[PDB]
């Protein structure tokens, strides 16, 4: 609910590509939002945790610092 586990997502928030057989979904856990294998590509070292959480590629520098 809160969180978009694919509830009716199917599609990035960034490139905003229609997710299909060949590329695959990840939502950042930091802001929360649908991004594809490539806006998701980037994941980093959280000290609230101590574990690389999946990001995208801006938080992923904005939190890894
Ligand atoms: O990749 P799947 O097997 O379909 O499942 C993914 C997990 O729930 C991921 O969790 P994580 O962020 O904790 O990785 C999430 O980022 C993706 O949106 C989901 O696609
Ligand atoms: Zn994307
Ligand atoms: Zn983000």
């Amino acid at each position: 609910r809160k969180w978009a586990e694919d509830n009716e997502v199917q599609n990035c928030m960034a490139c905003g590509k229609g997710f299909s057989v060949t590329v695959r979904r990840h939502h950042c856990r930091q802001c929360g939002n649908i991004f594809c294998a490539e806006c998701s590509a980037k994941n980093a070292l959280t000290p609230s945790s101590k574990k690389p959480v999946r990001v995208c590629d801006a938080c992923f520098n904005d939190l890894q610092g």
